[PDB]
């Protein structure tokens, strides 16, 4: 997408170098945001095939509140996998952040709940947050929250989301990111009867590994495209009860996907 | 600033009427983002005279780890009154999230000291972070978080800073946020030998009160001076030990000061 080969090129033309964690390298830059208006279609990225079937399982794992890559396997998400313990388990990354802060007084807080709760009953709070950036627990987490505090906005009739992204890999995770928030903009639209709005992106170490070089020139040469377009297939009850075959995609006719090594 | 006065002229140019808590309506634009190179100079606001020794004492009540406003009271800073219970507290605002996030196993983290020995021994990192948005706390507040969540790099033996503001007066508050931010990366460069490099201000509800539209259209006629220097006369031993004395702003003639009520 034209957003999205933008930034690819300014990683290039000024990523500065730097060594990090993995000992691989990035080029890397600070501070980026893009928008995407969701009325032009789903920014799901044309320039090499994306699977919406590992982005909408990651998403509704997320609802639940889970931890566990359980629930990941039996739908062939291995990402993390690498990750999780002998148990299968993660810490309380994202999805227990999201459905069950933990108060340091005993108690838990369901931010999908309150933001519900704030869209339907007071649209104009300035105030509408889900943070996965918990202080009190980053210790116990696999790897700290990448897509770290997102915030909703409605003005009218228009559901908009803002989400801070401390870290970023831009040819890998950045594609499975922007749709996966795409994606829950349109679920909260549905639930709270709104319209769609913007799709905000912004970012912290935004970096193209060492070894995406190749990856990354092949994809710069190729047309964006048409985006595609969501449908919802049914208006669940809740939030909390989208299933896999809910949602469809049309008008994708991407360019063939393009394999690269993650930098674990 | 050039940047300050973009702001708002996109404000008023795209922005959309919305009624918001404290009853005065606003015009509001949803995700924005703008850059200072710390080395062009420090960003104190030209266009009408800000006061320096206001955001100074502020700052280093937040470093303190304090939420009374007797300090403040102390310097003449009045704008949190309003918000202080009979005994002058705030509840565990910026400076106590900042000093001592709690957690939920009776551990209390210090952000401050933790963002310091990550640039000093990992300033590759790509989590130095410091979030004031405690979620289990938020309904302690007498405010929850405007300047919510920060994040730093070093690139080129340079220190940046991005925030992310969910709300911001830009009338009013942006003018003392940007100067603030601004100075605690001067304070952690010095106390990391870094040089300043870029601060990074990203806004959430990026708004412009009813009731400021004339002080606003009054400030955007003037044209802005060239951004004052800022000087520190000491090497305090920590980052906790700085004095309002130890900052001397040098070059600073602003345009007339222009006043604007504040929303309660
Ligand atoms: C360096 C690095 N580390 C990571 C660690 C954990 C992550 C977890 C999630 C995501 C982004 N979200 C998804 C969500 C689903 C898939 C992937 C990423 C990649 N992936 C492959 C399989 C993962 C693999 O390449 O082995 C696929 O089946 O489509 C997924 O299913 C990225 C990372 C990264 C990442 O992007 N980069
Ligand atoms: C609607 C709204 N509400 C607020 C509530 C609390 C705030 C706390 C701090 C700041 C920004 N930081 C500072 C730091 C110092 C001062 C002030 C703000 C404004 N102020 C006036 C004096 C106002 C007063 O002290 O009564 C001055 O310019 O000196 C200060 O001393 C803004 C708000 C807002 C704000 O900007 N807008
Ligand atoms: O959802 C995700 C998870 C991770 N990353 C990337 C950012 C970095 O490449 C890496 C995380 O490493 P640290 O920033 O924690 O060092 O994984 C993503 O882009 N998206
Ligand atoms: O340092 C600060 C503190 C507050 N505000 C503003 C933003 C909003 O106008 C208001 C807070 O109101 P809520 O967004 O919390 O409703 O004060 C700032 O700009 N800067």
């Amino acid at each position: 997408m034209k957003q999205y080969l933008e930034l690819m090129q300014k990683v290039l033309d000024e990523g500065t170098q730097k060594n990090d964690r993995t000992g691989t390298g990035t080029l890397s830059i600070f501070g980026h945001q893009m928008r995407f208006n969701l009325q032009d279609g789903f920014p799901l990225v044309t320039t090499k095939r994306c699977h919406l079937r590992s982005i909408i399982h990651e998403l509704l794992w997320f609802l639940q509140g889970d931890t566990n890559i359980a629930y990941l396997h039996e739908n062939n998400v291995t990402i993390w996998d690498e990750w999780a313990d002998e148990n299968g388990d993660l810490g309380p990354v994202y999805g227990k952040q999201w459905r069950a802060w933990p108060t340091p007084d005993g108690r838990h807080i369901d931010q999908i709940t309150t933001v519900l709760n704030q869209l339907k009953n007071d649209p104009d709070s300035r105030r509408i947050i889900v943070s996965a950036w918990n202080v009190g627990e980053l210790d116990k987490m696999a790897l700290a929250p990448c897509h770290a505090f997102f915030q909703f906005y409605v003005a009218d009739g228009k559901l908009s989301c803002q989400l801070y992204q401390r870290s970023c890999d831009v040819f890998l995770g950045l594609p499975f990111n922007i749709a996966s928030y795409a994606l829950l903009v349109h679920m909260m639209a549905q639930q709270c009867d709104l319209e769609v709005g913007d799709f905000v992106w912004t970012g912290g170490d935004t970096h193209l590994y060492s070894n995406h070089m190749d990856q990354t020139h092949l994809q710069l040469s190729r047309e964006p495209r048409p985006l595609p377009k969501l449908i919802i297939k049914r208006k669940p009850e809740s939030i909390f009860d989208y299933r896999f075959e809910d949602f469809e995609i049309e008008g994708y006719d991407p360019h063939p996907g393009i394999k690269a090594p993650v930098a674990i």
